């Protein structure tokens, strides 16, 4: 079905991360990676990375250091439209860590910069 997103409906805790990002114009150059750099996701545990590859916006969670993930996690992004401070926003994609899995999780769109985006990852 349609993207489900349980925050912000929900409150997060002390071991979420959460995040908002821009898309740039598509005709300002970037310099496009096959492994960027993940980052640790605040107090989660996990690591991520936001990129685009050939464009597409790319969001990759793991776990650090070739471990398994030793809970669940829930990992959403919403999408605000730009210029429109009374938006409410969608829910636009989520996607799951597992238990045991190595990951990553992966999410990933057709690049655009008429939204501002928000992502979440959260324990279970």
């Amino acid at each position: 079905g349609p993207p489900y997103c349980v925050f912000p409906g929900r409150r997060t805790s002390s071991t979420s991360f959460t995040t908002s990002f821009s898309t740039e114009p598509l005709g300002y150059a970037r310099m496009l990676h096959r492994d960027p750099p993940y980052e640790r996701a605040g107090n989660s545990g996990l690591n991520h990375r936001i990129y685009e590859r050939s464009l597409r916006t790319v969001i990759d969670v793991a776990p650090p250091d070739g471990h398994q993930a030793i809970a669940n996690y829930e990992i959403e992004v919403r999408r605000i439209p730009v210029a429109t401070p009374n938006a409410a926003g969608d829910c636009f994609h989520t996607a799951r860590l597992s238990t045991g899995s190595r990951g990553p999780a992966t999410i990933s769109w057709d690049a655009d910069a008429s939204y501002t985006y928000y992502l979440t990852i959260s324990e279970d």
